[PDB]
């Protein structure tokens, strides 16, 4: 990990949108 820290929670609304980022292709 490293796209961004725990604090919250890991896998947040960024690196696994149910997308990740924003790919879908």
């Amino acid at each position: 990990g490293w796209g961004s820290f725990f604090k919250k929670a890991a896998h947040a609304g960024k690196h696994a949108g149910k997308a990740a980022l924003t790919h879908y292709l």
